[PDB]
């Protein structure tokens, strides 16, 4: 939302009403000096800084989580190749679950229908199993767990090597919880609330308290200052929705294609 | 808002200063802005650090709770994956894990666990659990006996027992982390004196503002007091993430989620 | 007498000295404005802010270190119960080592005498061994490990299950190193050196600069600015020795109590 | 940078010889407003430079891990299979291939020469076919370890100890990829840069009122401070970007090669 | 050094007083307000920077903490798992102690030969000295000891593994210290911040003088002290393996390490 070019423009308009209405000032007895707006301005900058910090960390964590999908699924596929080179059937099954897991997680975070993707990757019976669950993505881990478990029952994996691969499903479990946590735990609203008020009220009142000092250069300076606060406030906005579909949000489709392309590269009998 | 009170209180004090500004020279009282710029910026800097510290507590607490869901999900998965047919154990262990969550929430909210416990476990167990001064720990220990017995009975190997044992440790770390964020507050000086300071600063501020703003002073002073006081109380809220304030953690919702997860479809699983 | 008040009262005095002496300023050739004191005050506030941040983090780390003791001991005893439910002989021995470890750790950090706490807990053949070492706490860990080792040699623990319990001793190992590191490595004394000087001198010289602008108001404002600064500075100092005996420091006594009661509860004592 | 210092001096000299015309027209520039702007920018640069620094440090840590993992893997190979020098040499090849290949991948440069020197041409073709060559190298390292296991020279346990090390390299590969196909601040980084750029150009105009002829000196000093801090952030933000200092990455890949040749007695020269 | 810049600063204040007369005449005005802006900017930057420096120092301290922990726990595992193998005990301890001293040498860029000779047979010294990285070669030798115990069937794969993990931890320590030592952030950008604070401090009185007159040097020195104190403390912490006041007592830390390992293996300093 580029209300930035709206507020920038609404700012010019506030400068102009300030310039012309500057007379009726002492009649009334209303004075605005810079100094107390420097105090508030500074306080707001500090609080914006700390807040944007949190915003940024949340977005970084969203990237890291998704990064771990790629890492853990890569490594699970590696272990399967290196430990069971012969077993391409199991290879293909486990891969399709891992790929399904990624897509499913994207769908869940975007609240979209994973049915088509699941159906492209899995047999109908497995899809039914997945979609029947109140927690589909988590049920994909269970099914992948079951493949690993069969290999174990059949003696193709020992307890040790079964365990090496289980750890990978643990990591994917940490991704899934993390994303869920992030999705339902925003940076607290109070922050963005408080700050949105103060930053808007501030950019509004500002040309009024600059007009005393600047006369005609009010608009050009009040705009430059306001853009600075709003640019910085809006970087938070652009970082607060990691899973969304906006241009600034995570390109989750491409990340899913990357994951799928990677797992497919590591298979094919080679 | 206890804030709306003190915001209005700041408007009264701000009128007082508009009426007093002539009588300044009579009484002998000059008051420039610049010392209040100095003081205000210091307080802002300290409010920044304090707030950041509070948020960290919030975020750790949120995370420790996230681990409950993860760890419990992976323990159930492992039991389903390794002992697919052992539904009686599945059911027993899941109820301990669910008891674990609720018990932890009660522990931290200082409320009575009994209703939630009885809902989930047989009564002998509820008394074994309520008998301990550490009920959450006792639930963990009981959950441990379940996997221990599967091992004694040769149903788990040492390896596979260990994979599950790891998950109980993960929950032990949550229990410990949560107890540390609960019993251990951030010292009472931090809040006690910082609140004094922010308020004292806010009331005096217009006295120093008049000379410059004259009439506009009640406005531009309430705006400043909002900013400082908003920030201070939010910090105070977030410091106690298991409290029942608006910006604290939805502990009830989070246990509902955990429960719905483990018990999803009468606990039925494929293969 | 309480130091902070003394420094406040020494500041109300510094202020009067400044009101009375403002007359002589013109004469003696001393002009003092607020603006440079702003620059300095802010600078000091910034550095005070980051400094306090470090002190808090040190306090938090100590807290976490102690939290690990309770976690790792609980899970060790839990494992002992879950893996060897019959072997209460070993349970009791190991639990007493774990309880000794905490008290030993506590006393070590307080630079006090473990003898009573250890005598309350262990046999004399062991207490003297432990006190014979310049590293008692590490020695208790070595002994807890013997227990776990014996159970392994006796075939009661497999290599694997031994392994599971070994990790928990490692975790206690890290707590010991951490606490020792915090006890012996201070927040560089330079932090308290530069900041105590600077903050005191600043609060002192400040009324001399406020008087120009504030006159008889000087005391009120200057004491305020001083309380803010000194309050923040002293908070850093209290947070910095987390292992101290102040009421503002960690209640190590209560924590070791919680630990002991906890492991006893788990063994049915 | 030096271009923007010279432009700042030019803008200063303009500010001086035009101070007359403009301030008479009713267009004024005080210092207090630009002091508010500049402090806020400074605050933002501070927070920004912190995010930057920490991406730089994360890059150091990831590359640190390569050094650590690769050393410990080769150590394990020697301690567990002292006799299997052919395997030692193959595995060391892939490990060193991995480093160089990662470096090439991050710096968008050609890995071919490094691969051709280290590996058989079959392997190089396979690696070069893949859209993920670095990952492929790890996969090849994996087969080496996997074969020693299949041949019964490694047990599942000791296989596992080495498998850990490969996972560590997987974490590095991905972390680095994430640090490259960055950033996270989606080119706001150009906004703040222009904000600083503009602030520094308007600055002499806001200053000349108070400084007159001293303007260019005090304006350039301030500009230098702001522009430097901004430049530092830009450097730090982008550890793998096209203008990055390649000395340390090259030093690291050289160190690991040297260390591993040392560990497998390929150094020193025989007598 | 700090006292040099302070004296040079008292001098420059006088230059500003004596030459304030010519100010009007030469056509040079210098207000406080612009210097406040620069000043606060720089303070913010020093605040952030100093905090990065402290972070590095705390990490360095921590890494050394792990040497002690990992080494203690390795010896512990050796005693608990192989109580009879006291030859191995002694040889591995020799390597672990060699490791610490060699690490100090590496970080101080000094010769490890004396310390190595005190601890190990000459054949082993030659092997260790021949390597581009003596500390890495020491871990490999420690690794053969446990490896040989594994070959001989005296350790299982599992118990070898528990011990392997500790060597893995030492490798991590080595790496982290290597990273912190060779981690001059572009050598340019610490020299640039130094000239910055320096230049600012020398120009400050010229700007302060209009307001302060004779008081210039007092305020100007107080301010310069504050900023320089901050800046130089950062520089110390930035290089924790150096030989400055507030840099790690690495020789003391190595002594503690050696003493601990000797204590654990029944030997007497
Ligand atoms: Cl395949
Ligand atoms: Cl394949
Ligand atoms: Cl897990
Ligand atoms: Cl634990
Ligand atoms: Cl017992
Ligand atoms: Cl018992
Ligand atoms: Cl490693
Ligand atoms: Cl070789
Ligand atoms: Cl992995
Ligand atoms: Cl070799
Ligand atoms: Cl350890
Ligand atoms: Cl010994
Ligand atoms: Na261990
Ligand atoms: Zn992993
Ligand atoms: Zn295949
Ligand atoms: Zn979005
Ligand atoms: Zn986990
Ligand atoms: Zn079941
Ligand atoms: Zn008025
Ligand atoms: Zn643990
Ligand atoms: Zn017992
Ligand atoms: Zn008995
Ligand atoms: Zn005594
Ligand atoms: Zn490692
Ligand atoms: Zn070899
Ligand atoms: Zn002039
Ligand atoms: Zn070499
Ligand atoms: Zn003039
Ligand atoms: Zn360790
Ligand atoms: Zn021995």
């Amino acid at each position: 939302l580029s209300k930035i070019i709206f507020r920038l423009l609404l700012n010019v308009l506030m400068s102009i009403i300030a310039i012309i209405s500057y007379q009726w000032y002492e009649q009334l007895g209303i004075h605005l000096t810079v100094a107390p707006f420097s105090l508030l301005g500074i306080a707001i900058a500090i609080f914006l800084g700390f807040r944007n910090s949190a915003s940024y960390s949340r977005f970084v964590e969203a990237r890291n989580l998704w990064g771990t999908v790629l890492i853990a699924e890569r490594t699970l596929v590696r272990q399967l190749r290196n430990i069971l080179p012969a077993e391409h059937d199991a290879h293909r099954r486990i891969v399709s679950y891992l790929v399904a897991f990624s897509w499913s997680l994207k769908h869940q975070l975007r609240k979209t229908d994973p049915t088509a993707d699941l159906r492209r990757l899995l047999p109908e019976e497995r899809v039914t199993e997945i979609l029947a669950s109140s927690m589909p993505t988590n049920r994909i881990l269970l099914l992948a767990g079951n493949e690993i478990g069969q290999l174990r029952e059949a003696g193709k994996l020992s307890d040790i090597t079964y365990g090496l691969m289980d750890n990978k499903l643990d990591e994917l479990a940490h991704v899934l919880g993390g994303c869920e946590r992030l999705a339902t735990t925003p940076v607290p609203f109070a922050y963005t609330l408080i700050l949105q008020r103060t930053v808007y009220l501030f950019c509004t009142l500002l040309p009024f308290a600059l007009v005393g000092d600047l006369h005609y250069m009010t608009p050009f300076v009040s705009v430059f200052i306001s853009y600075t606060f709003l640019s910085w406030d809006s970087l938070a906005e652009e970082l607060e929705d990691p899973f969304g579909t906006a241009a600034n949000d995570l390109p989750l489709n491409a990340m899913c294609n990357t994951i799928e392309r990677n797992l497919l590269d590591m298979t094919g009998q080679h």
